[PDB]
Order: structure tokens, then C-alpha cells, then sequence
């Protein structure tokens, strides 16, 4: 299938400020979108906000402002952090948009004409500050605001209430053998795999079903009504979960403005999504609930989920470490530093290390090697001589490294593609350490040629692989190395050998600072 990559994050919930977090998961899905760009893929990326509900109307209130001029606001933080966080999202959306509303009706109408919803009661618990749903088996014993008795939320700790409403309910039950069936014929669909057993494991227990609207009291009125029913508004998590098809079916202007809505997804060639980007937290929303109203609508199912380890919503501001620290630098740190099990070391000392370490020691250190003028006295890339078996190791590294990074790339695991990368950084320093080329410009000319080329050649692969996470700096190492355009992007360029002997270095600019050490 030729289509466009669609990779998504989740939309967020305004009720306050941005922080790291939201900021860990877009990094995530700007990444993946901008790796498939380089390798000259269609791309969609897709970020936003998730501004109806109780929650957020409830956070107005405590606001003392209207929810039309709240949401607005911390909305238009959120683009500013985003913004400053230099990524590379092709749309934004917010669900007060009004194309939005109508896709969430359409939606509506077609789960309701398909059998689907029907006028039921719930009575249970359920999580304001999660916009869930649970069971019995999922609270416990807690304190409110003041230390009072209260009933909490396992899964969150939030307080939770108890509520008892007539409501719209989806036929849940009825899509488990299905979802199932999905599960198991797709076993790459969830990742990381223990959380594609985690739901798996929950659907095959059995599955209630869902209520899908509210009494309108209950919202304070800031939510979308259920068609043809005004006294009921759509549960904020159908609403939200809405975004991506909408987002699919969106004509954006050159400025990121939404300026028409498609009638069918299939026009833009977007949905479904290839790759939802999630936080653990918000599993059962994307892995059971969006996938059963998709198999209701006739739609079809992402092909996607991944859901790292960080809590989605919930001391550190992630505009202020990167002005510290660097962007590029504090993107790879965090990209590094975690995998599904935010059980990051995430201290100024181990930020500290990492990038003396790795960028500094490892790549920087490497680029300034095989650029300076006192090994590279040409500032061009050499013809290389003939191979040796120590050379052809190193070579079959840096062949070998494009596979290896696009499969985890792809799976995705981001982190495992960064240290793949590394590895082989790494290796080119031994070889570089061990052949010693300084001391070869006065011995061995010749053999310097090859020592030289290859050593060039490695950084540039390993950069390239390396530039959805250094997007800025990988600009800079190209622009050292003299590579043209052209060649810093497209599979081609994954090749060994891909730029040609001759090629002139750029020039220097010796205030250098690759990654300038730290503390
Ligand atoms: C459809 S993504 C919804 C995510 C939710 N608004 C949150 O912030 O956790």
C-alpha cells in the first residue's frame, strides 16, 4: 500500500499548563515521522489537545474563566511549547474545532444506524480526573483534597465518584471476540509485548459495556450533544478518540491551518494510523474502546499502538533544560535514556554523563577526528586504497547498521535504534584509535586515504540514521562533512559509498562545539 504515513500522539488535556510528558510523547511521534521522511516516505504527524469534558470544564471553573477562553489559552501554550520544542508536526488539532464536531457526529450516527448504541443506565465509578470508567476491582481507600476518607482509582490515584445516569451505551460485549481475533492475527499491533498481554489478558475476562454519553448537567454544558438527543452530550473519550480519523481527513493549509474537511478518509490516504503514540495510562482507550467503535463503524483498525512508559498526564521544564542543555541534546537524553519502564536515571548528573559521554566523547569527538586540517589536510573526502580485513570489518558494520536501525525504528523502539547507532560509533573509534591517523599523514599517505574515507563514511550513515533525534546538529555534522543535499535523505543514501571521492569538506567555522562538555 502507497499511502501516507500517519503516526499520531495523544491530544492532551488542557486543564493545565504543558509539561514533560506531553512533550516526551510528541518527541516520540515527531521522531518516527521525521525517520520516515528521511527515508523519502509520505508523511503525516499528528498533536493536539483534547478540550470538552468535565475535567477541563471543571478546571475552567477553578479558574474563575469561561471554558471557551480557558481552553483557548493553555491551547495556545501548549503550540508555544511545541513550537519551541522545534519539532516537525504537520497539524495540530483541538477538538472545540468545528470540523472535528461534525466527524464526531458522523461517527455517532453511524455506530447508532449500525445497532451499536442504545439507552441504558450506568450506575459504578468512575475517575473525573481520568475521564474513566471502573469497576469496583479498581478503587481503594484514599484521601480527598483534605485528608478525609475517600474511595481512589488503582490505576491513578485520583479520586473517584460514584455516578448514576441514564446514558447512551455502546455495545462493548459485543466486540470481544472480534477484538481478539485482532489481537492475536496481528501480533505486532501493541508494543511493547507485555502490554499487548496486558490487554489481551483484560479482554479475554470479558468486556462491560461502554457508556458513550452524559447527562449534560454533568458536563457544564462544554461538550458536543449526542445527535438528535440535546439532553445527553458524547463522552468526552469517543469525542477524543475521534481525533485521528478526523485528523486523517483534513486539507491543511501551507501555514497549519485547517481549511476543509474531506468527505471519505480515503482521499488524503491517511487513516488508519500506522502508529499511535501513547503513555501506559491511556492503553484501554486506544486498544479496546477505539478499535471495537472502528470495527462497528466499518472502519479500518490502526496498524500501531505503542505505549511507553511515561504517565501520559500525570522537577523539570523541558523548555528551560533544553536552553540549558540543548535541544538536540536533551531530545536524544530523554529518547535514550528510557524504555518502556520510565525507570530513567533522569538526574543533571547522568544528563551530564550522557552527553560528555556519548555526544561529546563519542560523535562529536569523532566528527572533529576526520574533518580537522591536521588529518584531513585536503578537507575533501579521499579515494580509498585497497581494504584490509580490519577495514572490511568495520565497512561491514557500517553496511550492516541501516537494516538493523530501520527494523527497531519500525517496531518502534527508539531507544534500541539509538544505541545501534552507537554501537557502531563506537566500533569507528577503535578503528580510528587503533589506525591512528594523525601519525599516518607524515608515515603512509596512502593508507591514510582509507583509514580517512571510511572513517568518513561511517559518521555520515551513522548521522544520517541519527538525524530524527538530532535534527538540528545532524545539519551542522553534514555541513562539515560537505555532503550535499541530496544525499541526506533518501534510502539510497543508506548505501555504503553513497557520496562521492572529491567531495570538499565545508568550511570551518573554528569556534567549534559539536556538544560543548559539561560540569
Ligand atoms: C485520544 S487521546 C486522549 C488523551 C487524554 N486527553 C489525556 O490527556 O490523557
Amino acid at each position: 500500500v502507497e499511502k501516507v504515513f500517519f503516526v499520531t500522539s495523544p491530544i492532551y488535556y488542557v486543564n493545565a499548563a504543558p509539561h514533560i510528558g506531553h512533550v516526551y510523547s510528541t518527541l516520540i511521534t515527531d521522531v518516527i515521522g521525521r525517520y520516515h521522511r528521511v527515508k523519502g516516505e509520505r508523511v503525516f504527524a499528528l498533536t493536539g489537545t483534547d478540550e470538552h469534558g468535565q475535567k477541563v470544564a471543571e478546571a475552567a471553573k477553578q479558574k474563575q474563566v469561561s471554558p471557551y477562553d480557558f481552553t483557548t489559552a493553555v491551547a495556545g501554550e501548549f503550540k508555544k511549547c511545541f513550537e519551541q520544542m522545534d519539532y516537525s508536526i504537520d497539524y495540530f488539532i483541538r477538538t472545540t474545532n468545528e470540523q472535528h464536531k461534525a466527524v464526531v457526529k458522523e461517527l455517532w450516527t453511524k455506530l447508532e444506524q449500525k445497532g451499536d448504541i442504545y439507552l441504558g443506565r450506568y450506575e459504578g465509578w468512575y475517575s473525573i480526573s481520568d475521564e474513566s470508567f471502573l469497576t469496583p476491582q479498581n478503587i481503594t481507600d484514599g484521601v480527598d483534597k483534605d485528608g478525609n476518607p475517600c474511595k481512589v482509582s488503582l490505576e491513578s490515584g485520583h479520586v473517584v465518584t460514584w455516578v448514576s445516569e441514564e446514558n447512551y451505551m455502546f455495545r462493548l460485549s459485543a466486540f470481544r471476540e472480534r477484538l481478539l481475533e485482532w489481537y492475536h492475527a496481528n501480533p505486532g499491533c501493541i508494543v511493547p509485548e507485555f502490554r499487548r498481554r496486558e490487554v489481551i489478558r483484560a479482554v479475554e475476562k470479558g468486556l462491560p459495556d461502554l457508556s458513550v454519553s452524559r447527562a449534560r448537567a454533568t458536563l457544564h454544558n462544554w461538550a458536543i450533544p449526542v445527535p438528535g438527543n440535546p439532553d445527553h452530550c458524547v463522552y468526552v473519550w469517543l469525542d477524543a478518540l475521534t481525533n485521528y480519523l478526523t485528523g486523517s481527513r483534513l486539507r491543511v493549509d501551507e501555514s497549519g491551518k485547517e481549511v476543509s474537511l474531506v468527505d471519505d478518509f480515503n482521499e488524503l490516504e491517511r487513516f488508519p494510523a500506522d502508529v499511535h503514540v501513547i503513555g501506559k495510562d491511556i492503553l484501554k482507550f486506544h486498544a479496546i474502546y477505539w478499535p471495537a467503535f472502528l470495527l462497528s463503524a466499518g472502519l479500518p483498525l490502526p496498524k500501531k499502538i505503542v505505549a511507553h512508559g511515561w504517565w501520559t498526564k500525570d522537577v523539570f521544564d523541558p523548555v528551560e533544560k533544553a536552553e540549558e542543555f540543548g535541544y538536540d541534546a536533551l531530545k536524544y537524553f530523554l529518547l535514550r535514556e528510557s524504555g518502556f519502564s520510565d525507570d530513567g536515571d533522569y538526574s543533571d548528573k547522568n544528563m551530564i554523563a550522557r552527553l560528555n559521554g556519548e555526544l561529546a566523547d563519542t560523535l562529536g569527538n569523532l566528527v572533529m577526528r576526520c574533518t580537522s586540517a591536521k588529518i584531513n589536510v585536503n578537507g575533501e573526502w579521499p579515494s580509498p586504497a585497497a581494504y584490509t580485513e580490519e577495514d572490511e570489518s568495520l565497512i561491514q558494520l557500517i553496511k550492516d547498521l541501516p537494516g538493523t536501525a530501520d527494523h527497531y525504528y519500525l517496531i518502534p523502539d527508539i531507544q534500541k535504534a539509538i544505541i545501534a547507532v552507537f554501537d557502531v560509533l563506537r566500533a569507528i573509534n577503535a578503528y580510528v584509535t587503533d589506525m591512528a591517523p594523525w601519525k599516518l599523514v607524515k608515515t603512509d599517505p596512502e593508507r591514510l586515504r582509507t583509514v580517512l574515507y571510511i572513517t568518513l563514511e561511517g559518521v555520515r550513515v551513522t548521522t544520517l540514521l541519527l538525524s530524527p533525534i538530532l535534527p538540528r546538529k545532524s545539519v551542522v555534522i553534514f555541513d562539515m562533512l560537505g555532503v550535499p543535499e541530496v544525499h541526506r535523505k533518501g534510502i539510497e543514501n543508506f548505501e555504503f559509498g553513497a557520496v562521492p571521492p572529491g567531495t570538499r569538506l565545508g568550511p570551518a567555522v573554528e569556534g567549534e562545539v559539536l556538544f560543548s562538555k559539561r560540569s
